[PDB]
């Protein structure tokens, strides 16, 4: 089971679980309009969705959850997860968001003003990871943490099983924390640097939550989808 | 620079000394929060000026931090107040609400409750608490300064440096309470992850103000700037 993994076995499992990078619908009309871009982002996200489920089911400890909790965690975290993907992808492309390898946009290219604030936010984050020289093995830990953390406070409670599930999530989070710290020691950071890096990394998740909330906000503000329903996800979950 | 030299114990002591008082609700739900919020904000600005590192920022930077953190700061105070009242939110000593007295915003109410209860199972400590509060003041708005000029870059480093001193401070508090090296970093992580949840609740909150046509209760950049300058 998942709580038994060493830190080395946790990084390995997480690396192996990695989803693939997808391409954007090939050769769209350029220049873009506001909706054409959104049609492209939306299409891409939907296609990534399928793969994130495959990825989520291989996150040590995810499967031990009832289906209901697996869905609720994904519901809450999916955009955050895409967004950290993006920001990772974009690190060595100052000024640009690499949504797909055939879809690399600067702040002017794509066609709203609330959108450009998010874009700006994604760019900032990406620089920050670049500044911190974020490592791949750290990124997979962070992405996993996002998955297990984002929706855990809103399980709601009561029943003993509801408490068990929350307690299990929290224990997996702890091993991921042990894993991050292990990577940091391994790399030769002092304890003090280790603690500090861990904090700096985790604080960034709060910004990623914020951006997701902003993004979700916008998504709900179109008369179109375009946001995976509970049943959609449940289904996608049964093997 | 001052702030960067503090010890873990001096940092905590500065932070406890700076705590706002707990105010009473003076005397519709939106009515009561607005009355309370408005009075609390005055105190929050004076608390903020006392957070080590914070006055070393430019006034425009102080304002942006506050503008970004204000609801999360209210909210976290609320969760800490309610910690010892499971099932209830202690808005004020004379305004302690249960889930059922909770029109819209029962979602936010529930989340608030869940956070409080998370606090309670964690045995969250007053000293840890004040450290998290400060972390939020300095973290929530730092990624959106605007870099550009040399100053804005110097301001960002300085914030990150203070944040690191709050990190050392939390760890010190845990090492001193007896936690093992392992338990220290797991607890530091559990603490900070909760902050994502607070951000989340704050955003839902704002969302809810705008759909209540209550956009007005928000402190504006200029409102904030005038209060700081006093
Ligand atoms: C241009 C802006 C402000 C984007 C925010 N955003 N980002 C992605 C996304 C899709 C795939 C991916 O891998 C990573 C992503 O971040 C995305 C997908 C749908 C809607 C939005 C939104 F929120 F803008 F409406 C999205
Ligand atoms: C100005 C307004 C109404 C903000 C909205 N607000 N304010 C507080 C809050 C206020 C003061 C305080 O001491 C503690 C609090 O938690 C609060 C708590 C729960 C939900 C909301 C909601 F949904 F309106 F955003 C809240």
């Amino acid at each position: 089971l998942a709580l038994s993994l060493t830190a080395d076995q946790m990084v390995s499992a997480l690396l192996d679980a990695e989803p693939p990078i997808l391409y954007s619908e090939y050769d769209p009309t350029r220049p873009f309009s506001e909706a054409s871009m959104m049609g492209l982002l939306t299409n891409l996200a939907d296609r990534e969705l399928v793969h994130m489920i495959n990825w989520a089911k291989r996150v040590p400890g995810f499967v031990d959850l009832t289906r209901h909790d697996q869905v609720h965690l994904l519901e809450c975290a999916w955009l955050e997860i895409l967004m950290i993907g993006l920001v990772w992808r974009s690190m060595e492309h100052p000024g640009k968001l690499l949504f797909a390898p055939n879809l690399l946009l600067d702040r002017n290219q794509g066609k709203v003003e609330g959108m450009v604030e998010i874009f700006d936010m994604l760019l900032a984050t990406s620089s920050r990871f670049r500044m911190m020289n974020l490592q791949g093995e750290e990124f997979v830990c962070l992405k996993s943490i996002i998955l297990l953390n984002s929706g855990v406070y809103t399980f709601l409670s009561s029943t003993l099983k509801s408490l068990e599930e929350k307690d299990h999530i929290h224990r997996v989070l702890d091993k991921i924390t042990d894993t991050l710290i292990h990577l940091m020691a391994k790399a030769g950071l002092t304890l003090q640097q280790q603690h500090q890096r861990l904090a700096q990394l985790l604080l960034i998740l709060s910004h990623i939550r914020h951006m997701s909330n902003k993004g979700m906000e916008h998504l709900y503000s179109m008369k179109c989808n375009v946001v995976p329903s509970y049943d959609l996800l449940l289904e996608m979950l049964d093997a």
